[PDB]
């Protein structure tokens, strides 16, 4: 059609963001120097990307990039929220961890997140042991982790 979103390709690259913080969607493309001066760009569904971004997950968002011509182009794009991940720990035989120890980056979920036990590792047992931590968000969400737990022997 001769108009800019038929001339140019906006190529994307993955957003991480911090739980619940919407980016510049303009961060989400890769190649802005590419494109004319003044290209516009705007999450195409406010929204959903910020509900999105409330939850662990790499998720598909839309990018409309607009040209100054009027023409548009909508790329898509993903935008990563932290999900709770686990770590090792280690017990004496018989002790049960603190759920929490077992979640490495307790610091980038919501500030109230909670941990339990949904299934506890076996700690009357030396040896290698997994367990599944729930992560419990303020809004009533959960998200269960299958950590590692080494018991020594006592």
């Amino acid at each position: 059609s001769g108009s800019d979103a038929d001339k140019y390709t906006p190529e994307t690259q993955p957003i991480t963001t911090s739980e619940g913080k919407v980016p510049d969607p303009a961060d989400g493309i890769k190649n802005k120097a590419d494109l004319p001066d003044g290209t516009k760009y705007t999450w195409t569904n406010p929204d959903q990307v910020a509900q999105d971004v409330k939850t662990p997950g790499s998720h598909t968002e839309t990018i409309t990039v607009t040209y100054p011509d009027g023409s548009k182009d909508t790329v898509t794009v993903t935008v990563n929220a932290p999900a709770p991940e686990g770590q090792n720990i280690t017990t004496d035989q018989g002790k049960l961890p603190n759920p929490a120890d077992a979640i490495k980056n307790k610091d980038q979920m919501p500030d109230g997140t909670t941990y339990t036990w949904k299934q506890e590792p076996d700690v009357s047992t030396p040896g290698d042991h997994t367990g599944v931590v729930e992560v419990h968000f303020p809004d009533g969400t959960t998200y269960e982790v299958t950590v590692d737990v080494h018991v020594d022997a006592v």
